[PDB]
């Protein structure tokens, strides 16, 4: 689509403005340091009774309380988990807002589903890198950056897009290219990807192939190699050269085998269920389910975690990664 | 069934009693004004920090706080949304109750599902008009009223039915006729009607017919007319003259067409699902689901709302209603 | 689509022309009186041995025989039931036609399905109000009118559209807005609407909900209220404010209930059968079936009528409408 | 498996230690009195504003507040309903814990699903009798006891198992035999048993047989006898002599009938659903559902209760039990 | 239904009459001793070449041969297994019958299915206790009795009902209450109960739950506890307090779990098969099958017995009952 680069953006809208980064996780740290290193005026609002409070001080940030940071700053960038953003916002951020300020996120989940409703006269933007905090910071240290996303949900003051592009210019996303999408599009495609393919899809795929080999009498070690370990090789090829580049870089036996058997693994039933997974995200049923999970104490989620940790594929991968020196 | 009219009821049980109407929505306003205009002693309990507080004052009501009204009155009529009645009751009403008082509703949802448990020695009645507040008030201004429902859930003091009929006599329902049913029967049939036919049923019916025409290449404007706009004509005929009166008032081509094709639209599957919808209401699963919807932040409900507002039938109806001068 | 209003139309093509309205039903009477009252020269052709003959005289119309009217007039407007139009046309209208005359209808059923084939040099137009005769006349008495449809099936003389818009200008449809569609589009969408939703669809929906409650032990009176009587309230809201306006004007419990249960009542099977109902209308199978119904003596239709009149919902609605004073 | 008896256990680990029994239900009372009567130092922590507070005093226990008891004791035995343990623990128990103390339960539901997370340095054990409080106390009064379960979830201090066996020795379970299992195994099999067979399974079985007879025209009284009342006879035989002992103690006609028809009642579908019921317990979905039931006000649960009380089998059993003198 | 008690019955019809009890099983012994102890004149007819012959003598009964007893007595009470009653009757009882005598049973299986056809002028009655012989005798020793059933199949002489009530008065059933049903109703409901629920139903239920746990890796000992051993607790509660009393006496987690999962174990397929099991009893197909089982040497029945004794649930229950001291 339309891309913004360095030549296409300036720091005019962020120049004389104080930016509060709420949160010091991987994205909290990487984005805060980059913008500070880009010349932007940054304060980091955290909980006094927290671990990241002391780490953010070790890095030389003006560390404040979340209320203290919300009050001082014109731009509040919220990088905390979606499942507690709403509660932290309505208690410790919303009261310290005023006409002219800007609300910024790296994820549109809370805005899109109504868990955070901004006050009148407040901009709502998104500055979303498409790489983990570690890479965000690392590429920025090297004079390059990582591809990112930018969005405008509410343009109260008029320079919402420029504020978001200014923040993206300071984080370094602009060096690699920034794409303008919508809060709804970022949210829905992000939830669908993680659920249907990125996290859910592939782990069930790897489980099924591994369990097929193991139940057929094949060595668990060999099964882990051909259904899990080796997969990184193929993805890296697709990541760099695309599908056609991958097929050319693998053996013709592997190419023919993949092209003739793959429609049998992802059947029509899988595709019909992918449509329901998307509709459950669209109409808010998944958000409801995820919210009630936290409200009910995450018992379902913690049981699944224990079951996942008891998998044979886990125990075999640990031994193999131990031998390799990967783990 | 058995009907109560004006000749069948008196104000003996409500005469020297103070009635608190909690809430000033369509029913809050219409019912409060009618009873006051009928000679009954009315106070209106509201939130001081609310909009209806000032409107209720503009109409000349003794406006009080919900606690203030609960304390003063012998009869507390609660006309606020079911999904917050329980919380408002257990905090600001229950403490100001005493033996001899009466708890009154226009909807039995909260009593029936245990979200409001009355104290010992307190009457639980229902005064439920079967028309919207606007009509309730309007018909009463004209010397007539609107058909209503009356119920007794707990007869602590002995004049529970008379208190409810006295309130119905002051609201004006008695002029058109009042029917005595049960809190469970009002609740279950109300939930089933709105879900299976009144709101859910017909909108899905209108959507399907409209989407059938549009997907077949028919003009969206013409599709809106023959699947939505015209429907009011038929309902008004059924409302006034019943089914047989409607069929006689439409063309024989429309009559034959309707009588021979309609069993094909509401199939056996629709009727089997109507039975499950009823059982989900009966056994409290819907109430649980609706309660968790509010507890989880109404994300599912707000997503559905946005999707409903993005429908083609909405955009076409707006243009047609704009031309007509209806909207 | 494109709308014609008063400022967009004139009486130039109907000015010095005699218009015969064949039929004095609800539309016959309303349309004839309006055009006469608008200044147009109207004669009403009827059967001498008929009831409407004397009523049309009481209203001051030049009442003629159908042949007499067909001969005198340049424009013949046929407002009699579709199932006898063809026979009345080929015997008492077609012979008195000449090049330059215009054939006009409010319904394109007979033209579209070949039951009326016009002679060469004769215009075929449609002047179709989208409201019942009573409203057509009433709104016209009040300086406003009712939304209508206009169509040109054959433009022999050149002013077919102007003749139809002139008639629509005299009936008063032009004050509310007139839409130009086709004889096929009016016919097919009209038949589909009445069959799938307007008459067939909703009555089967109301039957199923009512029969569900009654078979579950609920009071027939209460079942009629929540599956029939109350429905008028919702439709009137959709009629005036559309879907979104209705949902906002009902309780959140009714809104959530409707949005989550309605897809279960109109299932995929209902939508597949709606497509067949449309194809049966498109390819003329329904017209064949309706024609053979009349030819065979309407035994099937009269049996269905008797069965409809024996329904429990009829007997309960009559008692409730009797109490209300509606019937 | 491996059983612990009296000869296998001592009071060494509980000797100079104060044991707080939180709760005075059937198990609270029976277990507290037994351990006190066995020589152990017991205090009973309860709510001051509660009924059991006064009953526990009538029995001569040192009655304390839950916080008071948590502070004084080294061993805190929590015998309150699982659905409020977590809230009572995190507020009134967790703060008064210290390294060296022990957390004890008769049910592992809250520990296993993460609703109670113990502090570092605190033992987590289970002392679970396999009989109701009434029998626990009664058998102990008679020099015998009731079979029990023992578990160690966290062995911080080293004598966790001995502390649990010491408590089991004081409750009297050791006289009948104590089995060491795991918190997960006790929880999952307990939930599965109550749901699939012990409470859910058999009541649906009794309902189906009773409803089969009644719908076939058989006397409800006779149906209750042959589908409910008589069942106690068979269970008591299985309880004492096992399956083979039961079959030998019934008529050959009843034996042949049971052995040839029973596979037809519990079909493959029942067994497939038993596997899903177990997986829903394993992965925490049932715990989530039960938690949300309480959070949402137990509307679903209270509706089911009312429906259960309206069953014909209830009304007929009451009359028969009334005649018998059982009720 | 209608109950007979002590105040409602006398010994007038049995006073000067000799009662032969054929058989000295649990019911043979208990019923014979009770009637003798009640003042009735009893002789016990048995096989000379049998074990019970000597036991019946040890108890002080006038012990006779079956023919000797049939000849002496006016009332012949047959308490031997249904599958040999017919052969013993037609050879050693029928010839010693005369007009005026009475044929009595505790089970109507043989009369109802035509295996015993009485001679003209002979009464056919039923005296059926609803408890095992051990309890019949024990309760009678304690001044109370056990609930019973009474039936009249043929009233030849006129005092058939009185003879049966007199026998029930001597057995002691009248102290607890006696119900009058029919030979067909006792038989069919007895066969259905034992097959669908009492013996067949519950053992297959217990097998499925136990096998579910065991196949999932749960300890067989723990599986026996939660699918078999504990069940006695629930039944005893239903036996004494009914369903509602049981649910109130179990944990809310067990109650919610049971009410929401139980419809999944007894599915529609189970209920359809219960109807076939009943029809097979009604139309005599089961009786035919049971008769051919004995005629063919009980090979099928003895194989099933061996298979039942080889079950894992048997071996685990034996070890657990051994530890408990139950077995
Ligand atoms: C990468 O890490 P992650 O983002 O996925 O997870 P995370 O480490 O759990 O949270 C990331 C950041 O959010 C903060 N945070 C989390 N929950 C919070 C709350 N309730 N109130 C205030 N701040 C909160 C954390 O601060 P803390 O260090 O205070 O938890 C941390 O700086
Ligand atoms: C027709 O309107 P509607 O009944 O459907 O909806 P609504 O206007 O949202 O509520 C109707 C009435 O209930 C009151 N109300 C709503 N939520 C309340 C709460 N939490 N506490 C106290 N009063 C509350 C409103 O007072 P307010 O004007 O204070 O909201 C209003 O008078
Ligand atoms: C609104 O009424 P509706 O239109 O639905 O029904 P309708 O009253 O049966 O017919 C409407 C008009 O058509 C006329 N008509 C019906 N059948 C006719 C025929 N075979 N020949 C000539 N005129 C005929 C009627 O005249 P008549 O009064 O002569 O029937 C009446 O004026
Ligand atoms: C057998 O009875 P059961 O165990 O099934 O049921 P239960 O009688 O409702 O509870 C058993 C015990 O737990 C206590 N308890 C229940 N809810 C409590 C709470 N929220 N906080 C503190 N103590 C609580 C009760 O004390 P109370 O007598 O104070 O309810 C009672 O001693
Ligand atoms: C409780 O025991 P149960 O009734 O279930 O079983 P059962 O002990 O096998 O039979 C109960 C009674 O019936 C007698 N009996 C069984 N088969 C007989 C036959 N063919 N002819 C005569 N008497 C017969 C037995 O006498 P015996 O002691 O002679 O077998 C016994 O007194
Ligand atoms: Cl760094
Ligand atoms: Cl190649
Ligand atoms: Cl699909
Ligand atoms: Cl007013
Ligand atoms: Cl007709
Ligand atoms: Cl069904
Ligand atoms: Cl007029
Ligand atoms: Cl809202
Ligand atoms: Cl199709
Ligand atoms: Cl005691
Ligand atoms: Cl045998
Ligand atoms: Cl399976
Ligand atoms: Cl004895
Ligand atoms: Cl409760
Ligand atoms: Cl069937």
């Amino acid at each position: 689509m339309k891309v913004f680069y360095d030549s296409d953006t300036t720091f005019d809208a962020v120049k004389d403005k104080t930016i509060a980064v709420i949160g010091y996780g991987s994205q909290g740290r990487a984005q805060s340091l980059n913008m500070k290193d880009s010349g932007l005026k940054v304060v980091v609002g955290l909980r006094p009774n927290g671990a990241s409070w002391n780490k953010a001080k070790e890095d030389g940030h003006e560390v404040l309380s979340i209320e203290e940071a919300a009050e001082k700053a014109d731009i509040i960038h919220i990088l905390i988990p979606d499942e507690i953003q709403g509660d932290v916002y309505n208690k410790q951020i919303k009261p310290y807002l005023k006409e002219g300020k800007t609300l910024s996120f790296s994820h549109g989940y809370n805005i899109h589903y109504g868990y955070i409703v901004p006050p009148e006269g407040v901009n709502v933007v998104m500055v979303a890198p498409k790489s983990p905090g570690a890479m965000v910071r690392r590429t920025y240290e090297e004079g390059f950056g990582v591809p990112g996303l930018v969005c405008v949900e509410k343009d109260a003051t008029g320079d919402a897009l420029d504020i978001a592009l200014g923040m993206a210019k300071g984080v370094g996303l602009t060096r690699a290219g920034v794409i303008q999408t919508t809060f709804r599009e970022e949210t829905e495609t992000d939830l669908f990807g993680e659920q249907a393919v990125l996290c859910g899809g592939v782990t069930e795929l790897i489980k099924a192939g591994f369990e097929t080999l193991v139940e057929a009498g094949y060595s668990p070690e060999m099964a882990y190699f051909e259904t899990c370990h080796e997969l990184k090789l193929i993805i890296d090829l697709i990541y760099q050269k695309g599908f056609a580049g991958m097929w050319n870089d693998v053996s013709n036996t592997a190419e023919y085998g993949g092209l003739t058997r793959r429609s049998r693994v992802i059947n029509e039933q899988s595709r019909q269920e992918m449509r329901k997974i998307l509709k459950e995200i669209q109409d808010g049923r998944f958000t409801k389910e995820w919210a009630l999970e936290n409200i009910s104490g995450k018992a379902h989620l913690n049981s699944m975690r224990r079951i996942e940790s008891e998998l044979l594929i886990e125990e075999v991968g640990a031994k193999l990664r131990k031998m390799c020196g990967l783990q």
